[PDB]
């Protein structure tokens, strides 16, 4: 009985990852699949130690023992209360510059680097450093507090899987207001089970109309 | 500048709580509202110590210093993959007895008692003790893993705020397959700010068509 272990960050559960795992599961009925929630740093260490076989994440970790492949660039969005002035731009979209003086909710509060690191990186990439920032524990806490009137939050587009009363998602107009999705494997990885996993991603992406990830 | 501190469990962010807080916020523009995520045990201790002024939760904690009021009984649901045999009963509903031999995902993994305690209580109330149980960290991990084909999960009805591809919610036919929502305050609490909070709940409930909570 072969076991394949897959690491992932929680922000990916709202997108294509679960259906990729499910299809992969159907292709290998006799395979034990173990799924582990972990940040990219933990993923990097687990891969080198053989504790996982593939890792899905949003942040790069510099390491010569790891091969990282960009799968897709996902859009960032602004989560606001429906009464917020920014929501008048719901159809038009807004710029990162428009958010500088807003109360921004970052998440999660788990080991760094995490999605909050990425969001502040995006701001810093665009010459911005918001001061009114509060790091909350999890995505649902960020969204729930926005819906409660506590501020605004930046989320990946797939996080629109969560819909709450008077919570509205506003597109960002900055071309590089994005959050990439990566698969990470060991440098010399050649397992047919990992190739099969990668082809499953390709199959799902093709059906969605997304650009297929680069050839294995 | 008066400060009111409110404790809450995360499972309530998917329901009416945020809009209650928002309306309450509008009624007191000069009031500082502090929101803290905490379990009912932590809420109990914080209330007695004056560290919070009201606590919203799902579990009872026995304590003579605390007054607890039942707000509403929310339905429990079964989260399944769309291909699961149980999903053929989506319109009909299922019984807790039908779930006994399924791989059940409990959550969260935070200090007890929490929602996982409640779910196992409900099973035990109906003469049932599922053996194939796995406690996962958070609600999104439970739902994401169900969507990935890892098993099934029991959730409050308001958790349908989270919609994922091939994730389906099935009603439970057991009359007492419910999860109550409580507000907890200090026994001798008489603050106008807390009465105002309670009236805000009443106002929101009335507009929703829910039975109004008992008079203050």
């Amino acid at each position: 009985e072969k076991t394949i272990r897959i690491g992932f960050v929680g922000s990916l559960l709202f997108g294509l990852l679960p259906r990729i795992i499910h299809l992969y599961r159907q292709a290998h009925p006799n395979l034990r699949i173990e799924l582990y929630e972990m940040g990219t740093k933990a993923q990097t260490e687990a891969l080198k130690e053989g504790r996982i076989d593939a890792g899905f994440g949003r942040l790069k970790i510099s390491d010569p023992a790891i091969k990282r492949t960009l799968l897709r660039n996902e859009r960032l969005m602004v989560a606001v209360h429906a009464s917020h002035p920014l929501n008048q731009m719901k159809d038009k979209g807004v710029h990162l510059n428009d958010l500088i003086d807003e109360k921004i909710l970052l998440y999660p509060s788990s080991p760094k680097p995490n999605f909050s690191t990425h969001v502040m990186n995006i701001f810093s990439d665009h010459g911005l450093e918001p001061t009114k920032i509060n790091e909350v524990r999890e995505v649902q806490l960020a969204l729930g507090l926005v819906a409660a009137g506590e501020g605004i939050s930046l989320v990946p587009a797939s996080t629109q899987s969560i819909q709450l009363f008077n919570l509205s998602y506003v597109p960002l107009l900055d071309p590089d207001a994005i959050t990439p999705i990566y698969i990470a494997v060991r440098n010399m990885e050649e397992s047919t089970y990992i190739y099969s996993l990668y082809e499953t991603i390709r199959q799902i992406y093709a059906y969605e109309g997304f650009t297929e990830p680069p050839n294995w």
